[PDB]
């Protein structure tokens, strides 16, 4: 199964750079959302399990194919919550029709990202919308009960090593866990939508105490009234991992620049862009903009 990226017919970098400013305008007028937190987190989630679909033994699932816009991924367990991604996106698919489903989630994220003050993430278009028997079955998104060898089994079916797992990591910083949606609450520090090295200073220095919640689910909470999943808090478990986040805790422009990476390869797992496909966007903010 080959997936070829294709442009929307006649489209150019500034046609895609209007989108990402429809986004960014309405991340700026829907800060009330989830508690003041704003939107800017869940198009994060959201980009991440559009993509995080993907199997590298068959090139099923992956961003490409923008199934999450069918039902049976929509109402995948593991994706609760995150139809509040999908509406969000809704006026803005209206607005530009011609982009495609997995483009704008993707692009979703990215624009998130850079509105949160993060790092550039250069983005690439060509995604092209299949239809709905190649939608992944559930199961294929990471539990949040397991250790760090489950992490790194889990992330190699992406193609992902022990950097690219740390450094994605990272984005759980951002936004809060809500027990509704999967069985763990609350957020994982104080800046949670600004895009900061604070899940690495969090992991290594808060007093962490192992707790069950109130879903009978353990999690990791902190005095200061911070959570982390065992997922997480496996990544200072595990040698490998723990010098990692060390690094990252110790140097947020290092984080920055690994992330942009991973988060580009996350989102671009399963794709073939033909040789002479445009090089990847980079997209200004709408305060680079003036806008
Ligand atoms: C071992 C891998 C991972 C596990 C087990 C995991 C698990 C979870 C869980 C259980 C939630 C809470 C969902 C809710 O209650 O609303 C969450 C939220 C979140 N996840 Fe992850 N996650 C993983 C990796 C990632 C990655 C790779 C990214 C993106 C780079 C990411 C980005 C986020 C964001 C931004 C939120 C907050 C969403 C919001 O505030 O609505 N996660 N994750
Ligand atoms: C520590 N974590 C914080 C989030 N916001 C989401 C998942 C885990």
């Amino acid at each position: 199964l080959v997936h070829v990226a294709s442009v929307e017919k006649g489209r150019s970098y500034e046609d895609f750079q209007k989108v990402y400013n429809a986004i960014a305008l309405k991340l700026r007028e829907d800060d009330e959302y989830d508690n003041y937190i704003g939107y800017g987190p869940v198009l994060v989630r959201l980009a991440w399990h559009i993509s995080g679909t993907w199997d590298k033994h068959d090139n099923t699932g992956g961003s490409y194919g923008g199934t999450y816009r069918f039902k049976k991924e929509f109402n995948d367990p593991s994706n609760a919550g995150l139809q509040n991604g999908f509406k969000f996106l809704e006026p803005i698919h209206k607005e530009f029709p011609w982009i495609s489903s997995g483009d704008l989630f993707s692009l979703g994220g990215v624009t998130a990202v850079q509105e949160m003050q993060g790092p550039k993430i250069p983005w690439r278009c060509g995604r092209v919308d299949t239809p709905e028997d190649t939608t992944p079955d559930n199961g294929r998104l990471p539990d949040a009960d397991k250790d760090a060898g489950y992490v790194r089994t889990f992330f190699q079916r992406l193609n992902m090593n022990d950097r690219e797992v740390v450094a994605l990591m990272g984005a759980h910083a951002l936004g809060k866990t809500h027990l509704k949606n999967s069985g763990y609450e609350g957020p994982g520090g104080a800046a949670n939508n600004v895009f900061t090295n604070e899940f690495y200073l969090n992991l290594l220095n808060e007093d962490w105490k192992l707790e069950k919640n109130d879903a009978n689910n353990e999690q990791w909470d902190s005095k200061s009234g911070y959570m982390m999943l065992p997922t997480d808090y496996s990544l200072i478990q595990d040698p490998k991992y723990l010098s990692i986040v060390k690094e990252y805790a110790n140097d947020q422009d290092k984080f920055f620049k690994d992330f942009s990476k991973a988060f580009e390869k996350l989102l671009e797992n399963g794709i073939t862009f033909p040789k002479d496909a445009p090089s990847p966007f980079i997209f200004k903010t709408l305060e680079e903009q003036g806008l």
